[PDB]
């Protein structure tokens, strides 16, 4: 794994510097919501909408496992399958998702990645489309989740409490980003967080974040 080379205060700084409203929240005040990660839960997208998921308690990352492929510059189906098997071996059920309105293009993160919206940040675009990616994840043993309804996120949670997560609430929506999970998968954490912040921004999400720490 890789370590957390950026402090919560710096994260807050960075965000406010991109025009965000941000602050640090102590895990003890969210005691009732922070859930110990359940290994049978799918590692899924930050998306705040309801879905047909029945595998709760997994880590939250942009586009599900796509965040990992994205951060590492992995752009092929074979590489994506390797990541799917890697995730499953490291304690989480790998997933990606789509929705009813746009099918497999229903994951805003992937659509941004596929459409070159990360070009400016120097990211190699995927070399496959949303349909091919979803099917490759499934074929490699992962899950394809399906959301519904519209995006109504009121805030962004950047959870830095390792081994814990927050769950979606379709009636009082929020984006959830498990930053510690990036360390677990040895990702460039700073890059992972900037990418997550950018995703909210480009999707016109709320630029209000709460950084959760022990
Ligand atoms: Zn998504």
């Amino acid at each position: 794994g890789s370590h957390m080379s950026i402090t919560p205060p710096q994260i807050v700084s960075a965000l406010r510097g991109r025009g965000w409203k941000a602050s640090i929240v102590k895990a003890s005040t969210m005691s009732s919501e922070l859930k110990r990660v359940d290994p049978q839960g799918i590692l899924k997208c930050v998306d705040g909408r309801g879905s047909d998921n029945t595998q709760f308690g997994g880590p939250k990352m942009p586009g599900g496992i796509y965040a990992i492929a994205h951060n590492r510059g992995v752009t092929t189906l074979e590489g994506l399958k390797d990541i799917t098997r890697e995730v499953a071996s490291k304690g989480h059920v790998p997933s990606v998702h789509g929705d009813h309105s746009s099918d497999m293009l229903g994951c805003g993160f992937f659509k941004l990645w596929l459409t070159g919206r990360f070009d400016d940040m120097g990211y190699p675009r995927p070399e496959f489309d949303a349909d091919q990616g979803a099917l490759a994840v499934r074929a490699a043993g992962g899950v394809i989740e399906m959301h519904h309804g519209s995006h109504e996120e009121k805030v962004v949670y950047i959870n830095l409490v390792s081994g814990m997560t927050l769950e979606p609430n379709e009636h009082d929506q929020r984006f959830i980003v498990d930053g510690w999970a990036a360390s677990k998968f040895g990702l460039d954490v700073v890059k992972f967080l900037v990418a997550a912040a950018a995703t909210v921004e480009m999707l016109g999400g709320p630029k209000k974040a709460k950084i959760v720490i022990p």
